[PDB]
């Protein structure tokens, strides 16, 4: 009968399908299905498992296993972030402490420089007078002789 | 008959398949089958849902809100890493005015440093005339009795 | 028969979620079933595919690819975090660099700063010489005229 062999197929498609779901090993009973509605009674080989498409694992697993690396990678990814925001938040308080320096640095150059210029000033105007006062003196000597 | 069994079977296999593509919910028809065939009617409880893979989600909408997930933690790590590369970027470009502002700083130092060793030398020979000059005076006094 | 009905079904809804699984396109045969459990062959329009959750391409596809998005994501991430650490390796080197050169300039300036002081303080002291040297021969000068 036409029916014996549609509920035959049937077992056999739902056997497969629960098999895609939720996978299958080596050993393990596998169902080809011809296009001729001709069912084969196999057993999975080593073969058959390491070249499927998720390796006999099944639906379920696969994702249940992306799910875990989906949020392990996220965890990981966000503690390296957190990781480099901390070293460029240490490089803003290193950077502000030194041109913090480096204004007092200038300061100090400019008091250092305009202490240079008044001595420069100072000892000018007694050279000046001491030059003036020693030409005095030899013209007073000049005039006695 | 076996065939009527066979059928009753592959609709309870194929309905039960159908619900880890598409989910379950606490008071929905669930069946389970024996390994010797036999197929209770039960109905999904709490804890049937609770205690699920995927909590009666199914396979497709898992798999639906995993690539929202996917999507919506990339672009949270580019923006976050977008963000960083900013900061990387405006501290790049203050160590280079910082380092200009220091070369700047070594060149008046070096200009201060020039013009005092200039001034030490320049008194130090009008210290040295000076002298000269009153020690000359001094013996044109000393002669003169 | 009700036997009969059974199996046709059963047929349909594990040829239906095999489709789920593997995927349909435009044009394959594809099974709607009423909730009469009436089976209707329809084949399967530009629409039924386009406005599909997956748009045809069944479970195994679209998690083969996932896991495709998720290893490239991951690589093309890990890269990126890659390159701004070697940039921040690079500016912590050159700001130590910097903070090298700027405890040199200092070291120069407190020199500057001290060698200044002492030329200040010996102009100062020979300054003072001189003057009592000036007035002093000022003295025998202003004396020797007085006569
Ligand atoms: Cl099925």
């Amino acid at each position: 009968d036409d029916v014996k062999k549609a509920a035959t197929v049937a077992i056999a498609a739902a056997y497969n399908n629960g098999q895609e779901i939720n996978g299958f090993k080596a050993g393990e009973t596998i169902y080809d299905i011809d296009e001729d509605g001709t069912i084969t009674k196999k057993d999975a080989t080593a073969a058959d498992v390491e070249a499927d498409d998720f390796k006999g694992l099944g639906l379920k697993k696969v994702v249940t296993n992306l799910t875990k690396t989906v949020n392990e990678n996220k965890q990981n990814v966000d503690a390296k972030v957190k990781a480099a925001e901390s070293e460029i938040e240490k490089l803003t308080t290193k950077l502000a402490d030194t041109d913090a320096a480096l204004a007092d640095t200038d300061a100090a150059l400019d008091a250092t420089t305009n202490a240079l210029n008044k001595l420069g000033e100072n000892i000018t105007t007694f050279a000046e007078e001491t030059k003036t006062n020693i030409v005095k003196i030899d013209e007073k000597l000049e005039a006695a002789s």
